[PDB]
């Protein structure tokens, strides 16, 4: 059994990992990885254009990065059709010319990008900046570290497990570069800091987890829907997330009492807004952020977390849930949905990423 403290004081998850690594890797991940190839869930709506409010740059450009960094924006004919449906459909509904246009993920992987030096640890110390709480004068929670670094290093997995190993001036060959890996993650090499930023992906994918397996009501009640063109996947799919839910049901995590998600009024409602507060600088953030598909993912891998702490704030509120009525008290938007299983998978990605790298490393 796992068991994770977040009082606020010193955060932290005692719990095994080949616990995780098992039940991740094998019981969950292909039907993760199905549904975000789903269709409802690798179209994401977002504004790529927005300016940095915070400062200039272009300057500088690394000609390759640009060519990297790109965004591919295509979008099938059909598809261009099928977003109107939705925008239509989903606003008939909970619902309190925006430059943000629908992207296709699977179009858009993340992986290396060669984001790197000063552009890119300016935007990281910045995002890091961000940990300022009244517990009124700033203090650092170190579940926002942990939450942060973990994201932090999700990344620089993916970047790892999904290198441009060889580009000959015909072919590319991406995939998983050890040196790289273990440069950045090796405990020797980085006298320990890598394990402990490891463990900390750790803590961040279990924090999803667990918003994800507080949010299975909000799904259960049969007028929420998945709603795309057709009907079938669309509960084909609604059956899918559904049984994922469950299995994260299934998993035995646990959390102190002591949780500063416990509803103390003031308190919870402070940190809580606290934290909306400070992603949503974050997001301002990604708007400095040139490397664009760094940018798509930040934005994206951001609101993800949030809408998860956003449950995970909930509890009470969904503990309410109208089982048989429409979810007034509570409520997500397509945005907020794609963004919390595809944050959750890419951080369930590289979770599984350890592992091939483990086994390449022996
Ligand atoms: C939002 C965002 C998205 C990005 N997406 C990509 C991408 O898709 N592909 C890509 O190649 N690059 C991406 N980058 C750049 C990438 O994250 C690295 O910063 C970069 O590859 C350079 O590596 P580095 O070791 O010099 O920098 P970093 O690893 O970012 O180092 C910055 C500083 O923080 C420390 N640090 C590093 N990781 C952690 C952690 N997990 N927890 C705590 N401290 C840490 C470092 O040791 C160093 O002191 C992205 C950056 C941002 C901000």
């Amino acid at each position: 059994r796992c068991f994770c403290q977040v009082s606020g004081y010193l955060d932290d998850c005692t719990c095994d990992v080949e616990t995780i690594d098992r039940f991740n890797n094998y019981r969950l991940f292909p039907r993760l990885q199905k549904l975000l190839e789903s269709d409802y869930f690798r179209y994401y709506k977002v504004n790529l254009k927005r300016p940095c409010p915070f400062w200039n740059d272009i300057s500088q450009c690394c000609e390759q990065a640009e060519r990297l960094g790109a965004v591919d924006e295509s979008l099938s004919e059909e598809t261009q059709k099928a977003v109107l449906q939705w925008t239509k459909h989903d606003d008939s509904s909970d619902n309190f010319s925006p430059e943000a246009e629908y992207v296709d993920l699977l179009l858009n992987p993340e992986r290396y990008t060669g984001y790197k030096g000063p552009d890119a640890w300016k935007i990281w110390n910045v995002i890091y900046e961000e940990n300022c709480f009244k517990p009124g004068l700033c203090v650092e929670k170190r579940a926002f570290y942990r939450l942060i670094s973990g994201l932090h290093a999700s990344i620089n997995v993916h970047l790892s497990a999904r290198y441009l190993l060889q580009e000959t001036w015909l072919e590319k060959k991406w995939g998983h570069n050890i040196t790289e890996f273990q440069q950045r993650f090796d405990g020797i090499l980085t006298e320990g800091e890598g394990p402990r930023r490891l463990k900390n992906l750790y803590f961040l994918y279990l924090i999803e987890l667990r918003a994800l397996s507080k949010v299975l009501p909000f799904f259960e009640r049969p007028d929420f829907q998945l709603f795309t063109g057709n009907k079938i996947q669309d509960e084909e799919n609604k059956m899918l997330l559904l049984e994922i839910l469950h299995e994260i049901k299934s998993f035995p995590l646990h959390f102190d009492e002591n949780s500063f998600f416990a509803g103390d009024k003031k308190e919870a409602h402070k940190l809580k807004e606290d934290f909306r507060l400070h992603f949503r600088n974050i997001s301002r953030i990604m708007d400095c952020v040139g490397c664009f598909k760094c940018r798509l993912w930040g934005k994206l891998q951001t609101q993800g977390l949030g809408t998860a702490l956003k449950i995970l704030f909930s509890e009470k509120l969904i503990a309410n849930m109208p089982e048989s009525g429409p979810s007034y008290e509570f409520h997500l938007t397509r945005q907020e949905i794609v963004s919390l299983f595809n944050a959750f998978g890419r951080i369930s990605t590289s979770v599984k990423e350890l592992e091939n790298f483990r086994n390449l490393l022996q």
